[PDB]
């Protein structure tokens, strides 16, 4: 077996938790020896530890520089009842990203045989999603009745306290929230986006809504311009690429009619939403990579961008055949292992991480596919059961195809 | 000429302001006589009136129940320099939607001969965008340096204050903002969405992020469920349709791969962003309806959902040929006139509003179209100037076909 090194692993929930075991059992552990630091981020063990396991996992990623994460449940009211939880725990992803910081870079996994839903996307679209702040570290509450909601800033220095009226509720109640972001975090966000654009050789676009959030989003736009003009403007010219700020609604329209081949710097919320749209446009939520690259340049957290796929977990619980796509969870392992190999100049691990990705593509392009991708080719009404493999047949086929590729080399 | 009635009109900026005139002079007032109350909401007069023109127009819509609005400029810092304005004026749309409230219903305008960019959308997607609150009535500010940002609630009855920590900036500054929403507005939002689904015969989906905004977005989710179970669930089952809540990121993916045929209840921000994504998916940003339906059930504001097309306006300024799609601006008039005809039982005006929309569709499907629609057919690189009409020849042909349809 290859000696892989130290890797922080985080277990998830429902359908992805099951696929996670198959990946470890059929594709990884037979060929790689790892100092696997495992953290159960399943909903029950997060509840049992009062979510401390989530903060422990984040700290381990700081120590060992590589984390691979399975999709997890973020509970609302209906999940508190289903699992008898103590409280509505925050998203484990929000907690992990808030401790590490950085940019979540997402990108579709492309197969030559899979038609897109968007006709023009002949090149990849890479989304750089800011991983900090905004709605994912906000403080929201219900306004019970009439009253004023105000937002106040108290400076650390000589007091110049400022009180802003949010809304005076004259009758009835409602909702209110405050959210924030950090100058330093936005600077890291900008650097990560300019570097990625230059590294790939593609233009870079940043989307905000600064016409409406004039000071909030205007900070994002200004900091990108300043960093561009001071550190990156010349290297952009030398590579024959450009940087441009666009309104977010203009940007989604341009992306929809684009040919692809650009970097898309997104604020936290838009990066969430638009990365599922892009992934689905290219084929399936199961065909997309997601890597949190930290500002240190050395630490990464690879993950599946999709959720736990509970709707498929429901069918599995009623003993109905499931055809869930494991590729995004598999590429979380391979991308994490690839970065682990790059930190240690591990030749054998680099080759294994590439071979494991090559096996996924080669298998799909040969006609062996989960139902989601078979629907891309034939159209959902024209799909028969012969057109695809169930969840377990597909991972059986990847396990066989990987064993053969590794036996050959 | 037809006796149209009282209609509030709001002029806009740049390329849309040019197109707006052409519509009035070629397609409306030659055939309709209207008590037209015109408000110049262009950036020039909004500055001159200190945006009092925008508040005046919104008040006029409340009295006369029908407003038609041209696309306008929302100024950034970079447009304060271009016209040397007093301040960064707020969005006239936000101001108008805030005074009226309600839901902005958006839907693509379909033509037989125009391929989509999204393969599977064979049925219409209608987005119901909540028009009140959230980012569009928010208070944002720059955090200059280290300090504490808190949000407070003081009840009116004099009971105890509650303060929540937003963020303690230990080093450096950043940004912060507060935003809110109102129960009654959410209820009106929910009623309009269940009713529209029942009117169209399609299922209804609401998108929020209640796993993250547990109390803020949970309120939206809970109020829809309560209104569904108590008032609309039984009529839904009788019509073989349904309502379901979905997280926004799952929702945008489902919509992308769907066949269409559903109502999409969106919060203010998502309704903004996603309606331009859907419009571009079907063909072009200029082929989309946008109608603000107020909770009172009588007043309505139709608009062009797109922007002012400044890229074409720059070419227009530099004396270069343009090919801008006027149909969204044309439909704002027809939708406005149609509702005016519904309130006055004006059979003739009802017919005129439909004839004007049919002529637009019939024109494109006969092969006479703007460049954006020609690019949908041939692909933008393979489009020649013989493949399309410019902005002014296209509205010339619409004038001819509309006069012929009305005479016959
Ligand atoms: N990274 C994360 O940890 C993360 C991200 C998002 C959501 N979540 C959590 O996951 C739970 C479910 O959320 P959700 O259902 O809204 O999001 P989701 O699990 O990503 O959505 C599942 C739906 O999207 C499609 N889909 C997603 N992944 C797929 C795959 N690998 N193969 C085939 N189809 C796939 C399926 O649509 P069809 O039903 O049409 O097959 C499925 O029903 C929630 O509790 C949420 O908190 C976690
Ligand atoms: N409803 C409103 O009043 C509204 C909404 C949004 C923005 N705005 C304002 O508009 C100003 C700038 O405009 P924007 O950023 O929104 O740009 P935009 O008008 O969305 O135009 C962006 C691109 O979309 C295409 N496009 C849009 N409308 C079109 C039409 N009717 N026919 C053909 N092509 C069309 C053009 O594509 P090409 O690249 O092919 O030219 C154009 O370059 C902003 O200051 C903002 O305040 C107003």
């Amino acid at each position: 077996k290859i000696q892989g090194g130290s890797v922080v692993e985080m277990q998830g929930d429902e359908m992805t938790r099951i696929i996670w075991e198959l990946i470890k059992e059929k594709l990884i552990l037979p060929y790689v020896e790892l100092d696997l630091h495992s953290y159960d981020l399943g909903i029950e063990n997060r509840d049992a530890t009062n979510d401390q396991v989530t903060k422990d996992a984040a700290e381990a990623i700081k120590k060992y520089n590589v984390g691979v994460k399975c999709a997890t449940i973020t509970p609302d009211e209906k999940r508190v009842e289903e699992f008898k939880l103590k409280q509505m725990w925050k998203s484990p992803n929000g907690t992990i990203r808030n401790i590490l910081g950085g940019t979540v870079f997402r990108e579709a996994i492309i197969c030559k045989n899979i038609p897109r839903l968007v006709t023009g996307w002949v090149k990849p679209i890479i989304i750089g999603r800011h991983a900090y702040g905004d709605q994912y570290r906000a403080t929201d509450f219900v306004v019970p009745g009439p009253g004023k909601v105000e937002i106040t800033y108290t400076p650390k220095d000589g007091t110049q306290k400022v009180t802003y009226m949010v809304h005076d509720f004259e009758e009835g109640g409602g909702v209110a929230m405050g959210m924030y972001n950090q100058d330093k975090s936005i600077e890291d966000f900008a650097h990560s986006s300019f570097q990625m654009a230059l590294s790939k050789g593609w233009p870079l676009y940043l989307s905000t809504k600064n016409t409406i959030l004039k000071k909030y989003d205007g900070r994002f736009k200004d900091i990108f311009q300043e960093i561009y003009d001071k550190k990156y403007k010349s290297q952009f010219e030398a590579q024959k690429i450009c940087y441009e700020h666009r309104l977010i609604d203009d940007m989604v329209a341009q992306a929809m009619k684009s040919e692809g081949g650009f970097i898309w710097a997104c604020k936290n919320y838009d990066g969430d939403v638009q990365s599922d749209s892009v992934a689905q446009g290219y084929g399936s939520l199961g065909m997309m990579t997601s890597v949190l690259i930290c500002p240190d340049g050395k630490t990464v957290e690879a993950e599946a961008a999709h959720g736990t796929v509970t709707r498929h977990y429901r069918m599995y619980q009623k003993g109905q055949e499931t055809s869930t796509n494991p590729i995004a969870s598999i590429f979380a392992w391979s991308r994490g292992l690839a970065h682990r190999a790059k930190l240690d100049n591990n030749t054998e691990l680099s080759f294994f991480a590439k071979a494991l990705e090559d096996v996924c593509i080669e298998t799909i392009e040969a006609g062996f596919m989960t139902k989601d991708l078979a629907a891309c080719i034939k159209g959902l009404p024209n799909v028969q059961r012969s057109d695809y493999l169930n969840t377990f047949e597909f991972m059986d086929k990847l396990g066989e195809n990987l064993k053969a590729k590794l036996a050959q080399a």
